[PDB]
């Protein structure tokens, strides 16, 4: 028996998509797209080359609106010109059967891009700032968050148009949506306030419902709703929100979305070090593990955070059942085919300058290429 064979059987998501095995490409922002966020022919080669790499991909963040965008170059899917070029990229993406979902993103107050565009961005609660350059952040009023979640119907839909397989609803560290789920960042006293599981939850889900009824009336069949979540934040020894909040929060968006994976994100820590610091039986323990027992085979959980390696993908897989990876695909597109064919001592996440073209990387300077794949995951290996 072939130690990874676990890694390449396959798995029916909610809806009935097969996928032939267990590997997700993680959301990876290349940075090549234009000022505008349209698709270039850089974005396309990346893409293309990667095709065939995994059983699911997700895009780097494409963002919603203009103060929500965090990479200068990233994917802009906020209006209906960037349909053409969100067509090919769905399109590039497909050509081997790998199932292709677009990340809607909104990076609320962390919206590095629109800082330097407007000298402010929007989040839960005011703030003023003085890194990277002096600006504001506006609490958003009930008539932007309304506008918000119209454009994530929008977003959904041009995604839809443009032949996706799917979305993602990214909710992690750093997303609009988790700031306001955060006591720490969520300061506000109405009905999106902190006085409640409920009220902190309350923007989360009235997105992913917006999303869900967008998708009900506008998809081609089982097109797919993702989701991804970071379970818990912490600072020292507080918590902005517990993972028993976090598992609360998972059921109510199941309870008003058809999700069909939960992804898991840990901005800067590895999986093997991922711990709970929530007061309880739940101390100490792995995050993965927690929310993996709380899903109870409702939804495929992905795993993520620095798994680079045979091994480190099929241990992950003791707390989840896929497994995504960000970096190794940047240098190692055929990872999984090396694993199919029995070849696992084939694999090498080591690049030369040589390998630029063949791993239709667009960046030529090697502190780019870093920073690029560093950023994903927020690891350095």
């Amino acid at each position: 028996m072939y130690r990874y064979k676990p890694l390449l059987q396959s798995i029916h998501l909610p809806n009935g998509i097969k996928i032939s095995n267990r590997f997700v490409l993680s959301p990876m922002t290349v940075n090549a797209s234009t000022k505008e966020g349209y698709i270039t022919k850089a974005d396309l080669a990346y893409a293309a080359r990667r095709s065939n790499s995994a059983g699911m991909q997700v895009t780097g963040a494409a963002y919603i609106e203009p103060y929500g965008k965090l990479f200068e170059y990233g994917f802009n899917i906020d209006h209906d010109a960037c349909i053409p070029g969100l067509t090919n990229m769905a399109s590039t993406m497909k050509q081997h059967g790998s199932l292709a979902i677009i990340q809607l993103a909104h990076a609320g107050r962390f919206s590095n891009q629109a800082i330097l565009n407007f000298g402010k961005v929007y989040g839960p609660s005011p703030m003023t700032l003085h890194s990277p350059i002096e600006h504001v952040v506006i609490a958003m009023s009930h008539e932007k968050i309304n506008s918000i979640i119209q454009q994530y119907r929008d977003a959904t839909l041009r995604a839809i148009k443009a032949g996706f397989d799917g979305v993602e609803i990214s909710i992690a560290q750093r997303l609009l949506i988790q700031t306001f789920f955060s006591t720490f960042s969520n300061r506000r006293t109405d009905h999106y306030g902190a006085d409640s599981l409920k009220n902190r939850a309350r923007l989360c889900l009235e997105v992913m419902r917006a999303v869900q009824e967008v998708i009900d009336k506008e998809a081609p069949d089982n097109f797919i709703l993702g989701f991804r979540a970071t379970p818990e934040e912490t600072r020292g020894s507080d918590l902005g929100y517990t993972i028993d909040e976090f598992n609360q929060l998972i059921d109510w968006v199941m309870d008003v979305s058809n999700i069909q994976y939960l992804a898991i994100a840990s901005w800067g820590r590895h999986i093997y070090q991922n711990t709970s610091r929530t007061p309880g039986d739940h101390f100490g323990r792995p995050v993965n593990q927690i929310v993996y027992e709380h899903l109870a085979g409702r939804i495929p959980l992905i795993a993520s955070g620095g798994i680079n390696s045979p091994e480190s993908a099929l241990d992950a897989l003791q707390h989840a059942d896929m497994v995504g990876m960000s970096s190794p695909f940047v240098t190692e597109p055929d990872f999984v085919h090396k694993l199919a064919e029995q070849r696992p001592h084939d694999i090498n996440l080591e690049f030369s300058m040589a390998d630029l073209e063949d791993l239709a990387i667009p960046h030529a300077a090697f502190k780019d290429i870093v920073k690029m794949m560093d950023y994903g995951e927020g690891l350095k290996k």
